[PDB]
């Protein structure tokens, strides 16, 4: 259960709190 608020919540809820992603 994930609606256009999970989406744009989690698009800012989860930005920086990932450090595999080092090839953007």
């Amino acid at each position: 259960m994930a609606p256009r608020g999970f989406s744009c919540l989690l698009l800012l809820t989860g930005e920086i709190d990932l450090p595999v992603k080092r090839r953007a």
